């Protein structure tokens, strides 16, 4: 007899791959009211935050501002690569002077690559991004290694992304400090139609972590959080951050300036894949709605999140992330 | 192998949830044609309905003109708490001098509520509502416990909302008379995207049913009924009751006035946790199309619920309460 | 263990019903072209029809000029029973003085029903449809009983509507000549949302042929049809006939006048629950396309069946009925 | 007890039905960038082509302009039979004049296309496609057998359209070179609505490609493709090549001409089976946004396969072809 989905490979599907709208957190015996709730987590093996946030590495959200209020904030900025390395680790510097804040930068994959890494490592950076779109070839697992054994006590290496349990598992054993995931979620990513490739992002969650959490290694989520609510919802998921781009681009400490559009206003956000930012890309270039400052989003977005951990009874990030699910139907939304 | 979403655990994603939208009642044998049908139903242990409707403890929704008309409509009004304490107990002395008609009356948790509790059961108040989002948290338990033991055989205590077996299990054994069923589902409800918490409703009151029925509990269905069709997929979910916001906000007795826009006629509509009501909120403000007389769409509910009953074949809300449900997929809609 | 959608008891939720939009017939080995099919198939026991088609019995589609069409088309119409019993019985003169043409003609139940069934088998009609919501209710039961044992052999009797084995099943006891299904899916109906009952049509279907296949009784497809290829879909499905209200509502044959609006033309088309043609109102009032003569829509209709038959291999409705289907997710629409 | 969507049979239906939509490509292990992969693929079991792509048989699609750029972008055009033999065979003629490209042209079944099938072969096309909507008709399996046997190591020839295993393994019997799969997906396409038959694309391949990988004989994918991500979808499934309609409709080469309409350009893209190529009609008449030269569209429609082929880890399409899949939800849109 077939697979019901066709063939005779029960394995040709390998899966079925929930995304965030899917599932909703189930309530559960609680002692904790979102005031007393603690939201500190592992960004990495040894870089705890006290809001479990941090901004995408695209040049429409984290330039030394946007890095400067994350790290006030209670997060972390991850700086974009597309800019000079002089200019990039002059970045790092404007952070770092700003009171010891914390703070990541993006490196790609090369020679060129590595000129950057060693830059902002000078500069004094507290966490390298190896920041590709797919962390499971074999020429990104080889950069964060070298990476790791070549600076790796200085500074903290992130790799990513991936969507599978066994990228995740190659990351861990390339060294990685965080294993970041996301391959197709983001909100401005054409991946799946361009390639048609990518992992509904609970999912991914999951499967990295069954790889990261025997292992000790911080899972960040990053990509597809529309709303507070999906926070949470990573988290739970085994996630230990969340990285954001859409819900940071509209603030007044993202590059760009504000758009006046019949009286409302925009700010413009791109992908790093989009041709702008950059061929066939696989990223657009729009606008979001402007937010005011990021205080005040990173506000609401750790409001959402400390109802959620009340709801579930969660006094810290590592109790929500034993949290349970409930499926929803598409009638659900 | 891995659970085909995700992980290892098959218990991450613990349930299916289905909503109203989800199934239909199955037409059976039927010796019943809708003008035969008995209404009935238990609200509490103690008190019994003539229409298993209630208005929502809302300030868009009940005060003292809804519950006059709520109960000579053969149902029953709770009176919302966002108003001062002496004001809420003169509303109950209103509804109880227009002819010793049953109320009740919404309270929340501390000691500012039990004052508040205390001056309701003085005027007369025949039900307490326990009023929360989260009534597993260890602190409503307790408030439940405390006006049982302290006022219990003068006034009834209802305890919400739960939206799972454990939660219901709970407010049972705190000794509530009742327990009240939705976390997530209300339509001015952001809770879902907020928090990224919630239950769909009717597998949340199968469960919360399969916890109360074998303890002689009744379950109050609220929020996210829609349509007359709800009420009767509620009751047979399990529910003896349900509690309408929405589909009596349009109403002359729902406070607030007519909005007239385009010819056509509104009345404001708020979740009690929206701005307005009280901060990150979980609840909107919003309008509903005003519906004339509270009488014409009781009638008009209690029609469509009576239509269920002939094509169920239940002559009683009891034997409603066995109907059996279809699932549809999404098509279906 | 849980049921995964809830409670404990796996037959709660029956089913999963599937509608004609989660189906489509898979292409099989055939020696059939379009042409040389044979569309002919058992309204009845003992009435045949040359095209498997019957107008309902509704205001704003049969009156005897398109039963008289419907029969010349070779299928059959039912005479609507929203008429004084006089005009209705002339309506079936009407019909069979027009060259011995087959009529059906629709009747309630009760002492009024009764002598009005007295009337039609005197003015000669070939067919009576017992014509009501819920056949599964002991009052239709007893009147097809009642019907079928004092004019039996000098008429057919078709009971409706069921939406399950079991009702199915009770009508063929009652001595149903056919069984005629679909509670809940009618273009005008609004049951579903009224009353929250109703069966997705495939499904409707697959259960009241196992019931009535076995019986030697033919099922009617009744409702829902929106598309020629929802014909082979129910045939395919087990039903012999199916019965179409809004794909020939808009004929000129159909009663009601044209409306001219914005140079496009409708006719009016309402549920016979609705309150135009009676309360809580069970249909809709609407308009639907004009679609000019009703031979043409006919011949549509019938060439689309007849592709369906030449892809699945099936010269004849009967080898139709052995069809299979696959199912389709909702990106399937 | 029942199967739960209906009836007795589990076999009723028959296949859970999966299309481009709900899949996604898993990325993998690779070693593989988008510009050392290998696009090269079997079109039939004699001729391979440098991009794994055909375009339409259609006369909005493929006269002998489109054909040209088709083999000089390393893939090839099916020229459509909606024209004069002698014209059809002319066309072949103009393609091979310009410098001995690749070439396929489309025929019907019977003797006109048998006199037509004879002038290509002579005209010196290298593939004969026998091009229907029903390849599991005896008379489609015989004309493919007569060509193979009569011209059959001086010409390829391709059966189709089928949409399951054992119509694939039919034409495999019959002696075709590829096997052309695709009933009810096209974008022009009606055939569901109007007969109520087709084959989700996905598992039409999956089971087409049961039957044609152990016999060594290519799938060719038609219909559907939206989206260059669809194409490695395709491939990954099984099939060898992607046969395009719409997609290539909108460009320069492909017949009709420009229409300016509110500023923006379309072309006019029909079925073949529309009633203005052509009744009851299986396909409509439309436009397509204008997309400019062709060799630009294949270069967009190769990039994102070179894309998927680097997530996947594959350096050729045969890797490509091991590929496996996530199934998503509807939320997953
Ligand atoms: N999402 C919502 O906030 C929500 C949901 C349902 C109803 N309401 C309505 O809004 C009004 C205020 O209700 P409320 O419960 O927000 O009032 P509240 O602030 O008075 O809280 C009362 C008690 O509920 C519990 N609680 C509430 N939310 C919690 C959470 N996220 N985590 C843990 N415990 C929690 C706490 O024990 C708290 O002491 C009421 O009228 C209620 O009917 C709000
Ligand atoms: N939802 C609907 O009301 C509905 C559905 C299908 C067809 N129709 C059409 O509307 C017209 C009136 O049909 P009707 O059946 O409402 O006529 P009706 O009022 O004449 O009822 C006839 C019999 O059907 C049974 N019945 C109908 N609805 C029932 C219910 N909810 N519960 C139990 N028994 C019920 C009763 O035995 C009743 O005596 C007919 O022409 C019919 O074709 C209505
Ligand atoms: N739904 C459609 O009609 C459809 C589907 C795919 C492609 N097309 C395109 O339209 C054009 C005409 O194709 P066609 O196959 O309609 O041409 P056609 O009328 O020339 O039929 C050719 C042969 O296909 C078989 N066939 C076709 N439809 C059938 C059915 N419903 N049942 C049984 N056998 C059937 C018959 O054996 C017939 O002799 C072609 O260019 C084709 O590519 C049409
Ligand atoms: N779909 C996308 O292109 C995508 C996805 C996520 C993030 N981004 C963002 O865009 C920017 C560029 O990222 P990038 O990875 O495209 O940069 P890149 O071109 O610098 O590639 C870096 C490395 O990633 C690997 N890689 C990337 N795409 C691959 C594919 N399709 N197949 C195999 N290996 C692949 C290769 O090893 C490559 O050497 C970054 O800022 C990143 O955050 C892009
Ligand atoms: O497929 C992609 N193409 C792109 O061009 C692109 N640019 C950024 N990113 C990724 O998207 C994340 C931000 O996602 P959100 O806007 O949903 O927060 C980011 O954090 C990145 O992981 C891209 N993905
Ligand atoms: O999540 C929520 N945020 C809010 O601000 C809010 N206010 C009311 N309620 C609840 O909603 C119910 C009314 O729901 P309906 O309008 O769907 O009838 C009510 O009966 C309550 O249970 C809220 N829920
Ligand atoms: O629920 C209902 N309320 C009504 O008022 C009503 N009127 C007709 N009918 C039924 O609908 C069938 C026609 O359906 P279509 O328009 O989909 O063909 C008809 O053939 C009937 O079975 C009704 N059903
Ligand atoms: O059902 C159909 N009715 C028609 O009239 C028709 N014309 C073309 N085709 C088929 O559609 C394919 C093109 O599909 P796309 O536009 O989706 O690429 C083509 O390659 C054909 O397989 C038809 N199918």
């Amino acid at each position: 007899d077939p697979v019901p989905t066709g063939g005779d490979d029960p394995h040709k599907v390998a899966m079925l791959g929930l995304t965030f709208d899917d599932v909703l957190l189930l309530p559960a015996a609680s002692d904790v009211v979102p005031a007393t709730a603690d939201t500190s987590s592992q960004l990495t093996k040894k870089i705890r935050l006290k809001v479990p946030l941090v901004s995408s590495a695209m040049d429409t959200v984290t330039e030394s501002r946007m890095a400067i209020a994350m790290a006030r904030a209670g997060g972390m900025g991850v700086l974009h690569r597309n800019l000079p390395v002089a200019e990039q680790a002059g970045q790092v510097e404007m952070v770092k002077r700003s009171g010891g804040l914390l703070v990541g930068a993006a490196v790609g994959v090369g020679g060129d690559a590595w000129v950057r890494a060693m830059m902002l490592v000078d500069a004094g950076v507290d966490v390298l991004v190896v920041d590709t779109a797919h962390a499971h070839n074999r020429l990104v697992l080889d950069m964060v290694g070298k990476l790791k054994s070549e600076v790796g006590d200085r500074v903290e290496v992130v790799g990513g992304n991936v969507a599978t349990r066994s990228a995740a598992a190659a990351l861990v054993d390339a060294g990685a400090d965080a294993v970041k995931v996301g391959v197709g979620p983001g909100s401005i990513c054409t991946t799946r139609v361009v390639a048609g490739v990518g992992a509904p992002q609970i999912t991914a969650i999951l499967e990295a972590v069954a790889a990261c959490r025997p292992a000790g290694v911080p899972v960040i989520a990053d990509g597809g959080l529309q709303y507070s609510g999906d926070i949470a919802k990573a988290l739970a998921a085994g996630a230990s951050t969340a990285m954001l781009g859409s819900l940071l681009a509209g603030t007044a400490e993202a590059p760009g300036e504000l758009i006046f559009v019949n009286g409302k206003q925009y700010k413009s956000y791109r992908g790093m894949g989009s041709l702008g930012a950059m061929l066939v890309p696989e990223g657009i270039e729009g606008r979001v709605p402007f937010r005011g400052p990021l205080s005040s989003v990173i506000h609401q977005l750790t409001g959402g999140l400390r109802a959620a951990m009340g709801y579930t009874g969660s006094p810290t990030i590592e109790v929500l992330q034993q949290a349970q699910f409930v499926r929803i139907t598409p009638a659900g939304l």
